[PDB]
């Protein structure tokens, strides 16, 4: 939805989300017009402007909590 819990594993990301979750909060500190709606595909015309990089050290980060999510989340649900 938005947000379980702090503990729980949340939803898994994917490169991309920990890019624009974290870039976002930057653009806003420089971009104050930068709306949802331009910050949304603002952030997208730089990730397809970078070129295989951009993706390399960012993208095993979502690879390590999907290994403790798939596994703890079977227990954290019982419904």
């Amino acid at each position: 939805m938005k947000k379980k819990d702090p503990n729980a594993p949340k939803r898994p990301p994917s490169a991309f989300f920990l890019f624009c979750s974290e870039y976002r909060p930057k653009i806003k500190s420089e971009h104050p017009g930068l709306s949802i709606g331009d910050t949304a595909k603002k952030l997208g015309e730089m990730w397809s402007e970078q070129s295989a990089k951009d993706k390399q050290p960012y993208e095993q980060k979502a690879a390590k909590l999907k290994e403790k999510y798939e596994k703890d989340i079977a227990a954290y649900r019982a419904k």
